């Protein structure tokens, strides 16, 4: 019975995988096209009721064998098309009355090196679950808007607005993947009832092609996306139903990684969505990427965390309102994606500002330490690389930093903030002139990032010492 339980848990796909065989072999008429939407019916449920899926699935599996059947009777070439539909009967028989009762029943939540091994894949299993429950919705976020940006339409439109004011406002989470599902399965459904034979000679995404699966493989990983995440959730909800702290950080070399891998974006997270504000206005270089270089010299300026936590609200519209019109104006914009992966990393960063509210010793000696002289040699060479105006301007700032070095790192803090606040508003600027005027950003990228870590090494409380 191993294998009819692995059958009972691992094999029902082997049913949905088969529906659309049958549904794209060769021409598609109408009966294969309908044959399509009785698998999408069927996965679609899977999202939107779980309890009313489970409760229709081999009863529907054999109201499937009902349709293969009539079409073969009625309809080598002409066995070819009746040998395929009796193929996908046949793996329904299996499941259907032999192995469907006992997967209902593993959905049900309501030698010597080979156990050493088991033990070390089970770690391993356990901890990629959990991982993939809450690091999910960017994937299937991230997905969803790459279609959408490739194939520009009105009818993929829907899916950016839903994954696109979905991160910023998280409550809407559920809601946008129950309606990308219907609607991502509306395209599919179109699309295909283009590729008749009464349907001949784009605006609105319904477009004629010859690779039938070809055309309509995009839209479909998407389903795929979506229903995969559900199955994580759900699983991951089965094993617990069934069966790196602060302190970690300051014992061993492994107390603190752990605590990193927990909390990285909980801490160095304005950070990470400036670095990528960076980004956009690097890899696009054109009048609309400006007005990302305006915010970030406007939220930077509000030197206070608490300051930079009320305009943040802001911050997160214009981002969206701003993928939304830019999106309008591709259709009447395959760079425009990276004016998504800062509306995911800044909508993150909402939610820590409102979540605070609720041999290791050698490491810590050279990044309190050592550190700020080895920012001093890589604004050094962040002007020595790029020969231009504005690379003699790090040249000259590296000579006063060194000389006046030594009481920069005695004085109290104030003085010492607003000293690397200021090397800070030089970077900022080359950036956002080197556009307006347009040997780029790279080497200016590299320095806004070491310069805004030691800005924490200098605000820190091991600094103290």
């Amino acid at each position: 019975e191993l294998v009819k339980g692995v059958y009972a848990k691992y094999w029902i796909y082997v049913c949905a995988g088969m529906f659309i065989v049958v549904s794209f072999a060769g021409r598609l008429v109408v009966y294969k096209i309908v044959y399509m939407f009785l698998f999408l019916l069927c996965l679609t449920l899977f999202q939107v009721y779980y309890s009313l899926w489970r409760k229709l699935l081999k009863a529907f599996w054999w109201l499937v064998v009902a349709y293969t059947m009539l079409v073969l009777i009625a309809v080598s070439e002409l066995f070819s098309s009746i040998l395929v539909p009796g193929f996908f009967l046949l793996a329904c028989i299996l499941q259907l009355h032999y192995f469907h009762r006992p997967f209902m029943q593993l959905t049900d939540m309501e030698l010597e090196l080979a156990a050493g091994f088991s033990d070390v894949l089970s770690r391993v299993q356990v901890f990629l679950r959990r991982l993939l429950e809450l690091h999910v919705f960017k994937l299937v976020a991230l997905y969803t808007v790459w279609v959408a940006l490739k194939e520009v339409s009105v009818m993929n439109l829907l899916l950016v607005v839903l994954w696109a004011f979905a991160l910023p406002y998280p409550r809407f989470r559920p809601m946008a993947s129950c309606l990308s599902t219907v609607w991502t399965c509306v395209i599919i459904v179109c699309k295909m009832l283009y590729q008749l034979k009464v349907v001949n000679p784009n605006w609105f995404g319904v477009r004629k092609g010859f690779p039938n699966l070809g055309y309509i493989q995009n839209h479909l990983q998407v389903l795929l996306l979506l229903v995969f995440e559900a199955i994580v959730y759900r699983r991951q909800e089965h094993y617990r139903r069934q069966h790196g702290t602060r302190q970690q950080l300051d014992q061993d070399l492994l107390g603190c990684l752990k605590y990193f891998i927990n909390f990285f974006f909980y801490k160095f997270g304005l950070e990470i969505c400036f670095l990528m504000a960076v980004n956009v206005i690097g890899q696009r270089m054109n009048f609309l990427v400006t007005l990302h270089g305006c915010w970030l010299v406007a939220i930077l300026t509000r030197r206070h965390r608490q300051a930079i936590a009320r305009l943040w609200p802001n911050y997160c519209l214009f981002l969206a309102l701003f993928l939304l019109y830019q999106y309008l104006l591709c259709l009447g914009s395959t760079n425009l994606i990276s004016d998504f992966l800062l509306l995911l990393c800044a909508s993150q960063q909402w939610q820590v500002f409102s979540a605070e509210r609720t041999y290791l010793d050698m490491l810590k000696v050279a990044v309190f330490r050592y550190l700020f002289w080895l920012v001093l040699v890589v604004v050094f060479v962040t002007g020595a690389t790029r020969i231009s105006i504005f690379g003699l301007g790090y040249l000259l700032a590296c000579f006063y930093l060194l000389l006046f070095g030594t009481a920069l790192l005695q004085r109290d803090t104030r003085a010492r903030l607003v000293l690397w606040d200021c090397l800070i508003l030089y970077n900022v600027t080359v950036i956002i002139s080197k556009n307006m005027l347009s040997a780029g950003i790279i080497w200016d990228s590299v320095c806004f990032f070491f310069l805004l870590l030691q800005r924490r090494v200098f605000l820190s409380h091991y600094y103290l010492h």
